[PDB]
């Protein structure tokens, strides 16, 4: 078991990199958010796909905590399909280990998030079932009582082993008022649609300020 | 080395510390919340200094901090002035992070540097080794504070032990000057300078804050 020196140095590396990044943003605005979910659901894969278009299938469980950036451009996303001239958005995309060994390390990074990507594994029902607790965890620890969440039933490319019925998943999302997307980190289905939704939900919350 | 992962109990603690923090923060979403953070080697006096500060009390049993905690104290801060021009009393809600010191908690404690507008660095006067590591703490603070050239006050703690004092006074004033930081010699037991150092830190933060 016992946590090793080499793994802490990586985490100090991520931390050292975040601390550097914040010091510089000091684009148009920096929009931070955070992906979480049981481990082995594709947080890293999903984010990797989204940023780089690639996908490794070797499972490399996240060493506690990591983050990525995309310099995307956000546009209006207005009513009945409008689009006013949109902004530059530096993105920061936290990736949390879903394991026990880091439940208390990852939960400290919620404070830096402005939205959330809650992931489950369409091929693993317990991923789906534990989704309620994850949401509980987010109201309890995020920095607004009703934090913006987009849910993702990831691994949509593995139909011959999909045990979560879209009915049950849409029903869970409707019960909380959270957008649902079924996603694949293999081939990128809805990977863009889903995080951009969060971005809209997040950017629109700032124009309520 | 062989650093143990957090037991569930250990993680139980820290999760409710976090839960505590979340509420505090959300609640403040007639004041001015100010935070800072205690750090330095294990056993140098970190919690005790803070417990002396908030409750005017001291406990002899070493109760090593399980990763992270924080204490609060309401206070009134009045501006400094060029000819004793002390300004209006500001209510200042104070959150005081107490970080562990054992290395096995290093990356958990460093996470919280983004929440701390200043740092209270402790070594022990009865332990030169703790005093020697202080350079590496400042280097860890330059590296991971979310503002650069961050505000630090350095505390030589345990000053009420003079038969056990080993850190020469001059070596510390030296350091504190080379790095240009306030140095205080403190006692978490009798309370000598505890208040003065913490008041100094908030002052720095306060003046630093209104650079605008
Ligand atoms: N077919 C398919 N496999 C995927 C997809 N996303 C991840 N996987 C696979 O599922 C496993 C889990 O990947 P990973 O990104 O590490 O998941 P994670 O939830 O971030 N793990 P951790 O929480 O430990 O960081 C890997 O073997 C990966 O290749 C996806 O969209 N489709
Ligand atoms: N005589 C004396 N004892 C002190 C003083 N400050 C702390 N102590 C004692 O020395 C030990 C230091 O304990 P404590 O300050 O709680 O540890 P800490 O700095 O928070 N380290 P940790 O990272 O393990 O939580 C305890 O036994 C405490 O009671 C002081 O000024 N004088
Ligand atoms: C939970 C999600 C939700 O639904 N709402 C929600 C909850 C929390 C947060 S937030 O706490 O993370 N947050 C607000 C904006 C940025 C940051 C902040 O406050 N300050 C800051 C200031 C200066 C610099 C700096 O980086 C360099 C950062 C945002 C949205
Ligand atoms: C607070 C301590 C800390 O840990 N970090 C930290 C330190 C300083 C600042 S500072 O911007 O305010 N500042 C500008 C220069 C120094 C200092 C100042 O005002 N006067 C001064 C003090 C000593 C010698 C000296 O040379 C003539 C001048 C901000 C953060
Ligand atoms: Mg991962
Ligand atoms: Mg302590």
């Amino acid at each position: 078991s016992f946590l090793t020196e080499e793994e802490q140095e990586a985490i100090m590396k991520v931390l050292q990199r975040d601390a550097a990044l914040k010091r510089a943003e000091e684009y148009d605005y920096l929009i931070k958010f955070l992906a979480l979910g049981d481990s082995g659901v594709g947080k890293t894969s999903v984010l990797y796909q989204y940023t780089d278009g690639k996908f490794n299938s070797k499972f490399i469980t996240t060493v506690g905590i990591d983050f990525r950036e995309k310099r995307v451009v956000y546009r209006a996303s207005g009513p009945d399909g409008a689009t006013g001239r949109g902004q530059r958005i530096h993105l920061q995309l936290w990736d949390t280990a879903g394991l026990e060994r880091f439940r208390s390390l990852t939960t400290a990074f919620f404070r830096d998030a402005m939205g959330f990507l809650l992931l489950f594994d369409l091929t693993n029902e317990q991923s789906f079932l534990n989704v309620r607790n994850w949401i509980s965890q987010l109201q309890m620890h995020a920095y607004a009582e009703n934090p913006d969440i987009v849910l993702c039933g990831n691994k949509s490319d593995l139909e011959d082993q999909r045990v979560v019925k879209e009915e049950e998943a849409i029903a869970l999302a409707e019960k909380y008022g959270i957008p649902y997307f079924e996603t694949s980190a293999a081939n990128g289905t809805n990977i863009s649609q889903a995080i951009e939704m969060l971005l809209d939900l997040i950017m629109k919350r700032m124009e309520r300020s």
